[PDB]
């Protein structure tokens, strides 16, 4: 599909059998989701944003369906304002900016 | 141009005579530029994202050229780590997300 930016680029993602709303974020290198339980081990990761750094937990090889497109990759869980789909997952579903 | 997301989507913008490097960010409602002097009067505003909030100066009706495409809108100036072009200006140059 082609998504214009007159409103927030929100999509519903399916993770762990449940639906969530996430924002397509080209300015985010990584995908960060709000607090939730994911399987396996996690390793630490410091990520910088607009207001500074935060420490999040990194989970690798996580199945996540974005707008019907299946992706398997790294997901970071931490105190984020909203679920953010970053470039690591945008490239997997073949997302590009055009103008 | 069609921009891929394998790398950060950085472009050259021209504002106040000088050329700068900015990140195209579909996740940002607004546009924030690093500390610089712009003419006109401003209003304080607090913006927040990952890491927390920062105080910025809001200037309205600022003219920016994004890849040659002129655009006009609200521009925030403050302690941001990178210049970020948000939705307010991306729509003006006809930028869309495709997948
Ligand atoms: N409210 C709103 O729309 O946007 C807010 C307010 C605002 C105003 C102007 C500009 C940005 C924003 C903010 C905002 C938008 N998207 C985010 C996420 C967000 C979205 C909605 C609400 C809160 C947070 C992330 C930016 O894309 C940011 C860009 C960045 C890149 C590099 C360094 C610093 C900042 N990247 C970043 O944190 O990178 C990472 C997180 C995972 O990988 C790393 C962000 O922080």
């Amino acid at each position: 599909p082609q998504i214009t930016l007159w409103q927030r680029p929100l999509v519903t993602i399916k993770i762990g059998g449940q639906l969530k709303e996430a924002l397509l974020d080209t300015g985010a290198d990584d995908t960060v989701l709000e607090e939730m339980s994911l399987p396996g081990r996690w390793k630490p990761k410091m990520i910088g944003g607009i207001g500074g750094f935060i420490k999040v937990r990194q989970y690798d090889q996580i199945l996540i369906e974005i707008c019907g497109h299946k992706a398997i990759g790294t997901v970071l869980v931490g105190p984020t304002p909203v679920n953010i789909i970053g470039r690591n997952l945008l490239t997997q579903i073949g997302c590009t900016l055009n103008f």
